[PDB]
């Protein structure tokens, strides 16, 4: 029950804030299927920040949950595919942790709309 333009402005800002937490840029683009030939074997829906940006601008995120769901996919896919003693796994835990406050604050603002 809100206006489209301010909401998308809020999602854009939120997405940039989330991306800022990924300092190694390991989640910026789709996992390279050419480099990881077995990836799709147990990852049913790959996700990444570039794809999220495309979805946002394609008006595919019209509520906060659908945005947050794809962010959570970035994290959960990474935890699933990689062993716990890897940099990738711990980077996903860190993103989940730091992304948490970013999402909570952004949703607060959305609920004012
Ligand atoms: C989030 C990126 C990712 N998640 N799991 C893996 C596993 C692998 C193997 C992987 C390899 C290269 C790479 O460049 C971004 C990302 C990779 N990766």
């Amino acid at each position: 029950e809100m206006q489209l333009t301010p909401f998308l402005i809020l999602l854009r800002k939120t997405l940039e804030q989330l991306q800022e937490k990924d300092t190694g840029n390991i989640f910026s683009e789709p996992v390279p299927l050419s480099e990881v030939p077995d990836y799709l074997d147990h990852i049913k829906k790959p996700m990444d920040f570039f794809t999220m940006k495309q979805n946002l601008e394609a008006y595919r995120y019209l509520n906060f949950d659908d945005f947050e769901e794809d962010f959570n996919l970035i994290v959960s896919n990474c935890l699933k595919y990689n062993a716990k003693d890897t940099i990738f796994y711990r980077a996903a835990v860190r993103l989940r942790e730091q992304g948490g406050a970013v999402l909570r604050q952004a949703r607060r603002q959305a609920e004012k709309m």
